[PDB]
């Protein structure tokens, strides 16, 4: 079909202006050790790190003690039979409340998410998967975008282990879109590395410990689509359905070889990762902070040198900045507005009228088609400025 942009239905409108450092969406702060008061303040310009808000749960992540049953080798619990249950679809505040009540009665849960970034500037969390020893949950993070914050009661309860595989970006996505934080994380990716398994991916773990073969024929899928297709519903359920059992085996092996403390340390730091706008990103790019990383051509004159002439970097740069502004304005990804190959195509052929712009041998996007005149003017200016100057 066409898929209507889910953003249009968000309770709170999106803001890509980036006129202030990221502000935590957190209004309440359960399992608090340090009041939310001190949390929402600021950290005035340093030199390495410009002004910004700190991670609202950083303190707890450092002080909150782990569940004593995590340091103990325990009899593992096999994953429940896939066919013995259906994944529980959650898309109403009432369904959300019941799941929540259920999660509060666990010792650990497995969590994962599905994300979308083609038709959104920063990106949007489209689905959340949660598994208990007994059931698999599929949460519509689109329809419940503003309600999900209540999961912090469990996501920040240090008495409940939250298991994720390589959650470095998921931690970022969770705060940015849902204002969710995690205290009591166990990252199976770091567990796999510490133990020294040949491969460290989720698929590798699923294949060898749960005899489940994965199909990456969905990491390019569109998670905004409602209802979810059977195959996508299954592939999402598979992210958390087998994870707690894998958690048991890796944990026991870590205790058995005295490496658990290191994995918990690595995990606390994954959970401490803070999301910030590229504009207010710290100088030295560290793993402690994340800011939007262009998924396309090198800022300005690209290295994909489509034989990019000398005096055309000004043109290149204007196209880049124009693209970014339109992307931000319409809340779209830069590639949806204009992919590097098209941008490159414009710079290479330098069309100066609408006909030239829309008939580019390569092809054209809706945005380029709708701004053909502006682009033809922009390009014409670039050429005129060249013929002059020198
Ligand atoms: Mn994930
Ligand atoms: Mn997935």
């Amino acid at each position: 079909g066409m898929v209507e942009k889910p953003q249009l239905k968000f309770k709170s409108p999106i803001d890509n202006s980036e006129s202030h450092p990221f502000i935590p969406l957190l209004k309440e702060k359960p399992n608090a050790l340090k009041p939310l008061s001190e949390s929402l303040r600021l950290v005035d310009d340093d030199e390495n790190n410009p002004s910004h808000y700190p991670h609202p749960y950083e303190y707890e992540i450092d002080h909150q003690e782990y569940s004593p049953e995590i340091l103990q080798i325990r009899e593992e619990i096999p994953s429940k039979s896939w066919d013995d249950s259906v994944p529980i679809w959650v898309d109403t505040s009432t369904e959300l409340e019941s799941m929540l009540e259920d999660l509060k009665n666990t010792k650990e849960i497995a969590v994962d998410l599905e994300h979308h970034d083609y038709r959104s500037y920063y990106g949007i969390v489209c689905l959340m998967q949660i598994s208990t020893r007994e059931r698999d949950y599929l949460v519509d993070t689109l329809k419940l975008r503003e309600n999900l914050h209540i999961l912090n009661e469990v996501f920040t309860n240090p008495s409940i282990v939250k298991v994720f595989h390589g959650a470095f970006m998921d931690i970022i996505w969770l705060q940015r879109d849902l204002g969710l934080y995690v205290v009591g994380l166990f990252d199976t990716y770091h567990a796999s590395k510490a133990i020294g398994l040949p491969r460290h991916s989720l698929a590798y773990l699923l294949e060898n410990f749960a005899n489940f073969k994965t199909s990456k024929k969905y990491q390019l899928a569109d998670w905004r689509i409602r209802p979810l297709s059977k195959p996508m519903t299954a592939a999402a359920r598979a992210d958390t359905h087998f994870l707690l059992n894998i958690y048991d085996q890796l944990r026991n092996k870590l205790i058995e070889s005295n490496k658990l403390a290191g994995v918990l340390y690595e995990s606390r730091n994954v959970a401490k990762r803070r999301f910030e706008y590229s504009k207010y990103r710290p100088l030295t790019p560290s793993s402690e902070v994340y800011s939007p990383i262009e998924k396309e051509s090198p800022w300005k004159i690209l290295m994909y040198q489509y034989n990019i002439p000398p005096e055309r970097e000004v043109l290149v740069r204007e196209l880049y900045q124009w693209r970014d502004l339109i992307a931000r304005r319409d809340d779209e990804s830069p590639r949806f507005v204009m992919p590097n190959q098209l941008l490159a195509a414009l710079v290479a052929y330098t069309p100066t009228d609408v006909i030239g712009v829309v008939s580019l041998t390569n092809g054209v996007t809706e945005h380029v088609r709708q701004n053909a005149k502006l682009l033809a003017n922009l390009i014409r200016d670039a050429l005129r400025n060249i013929k002059n100057t020198n």
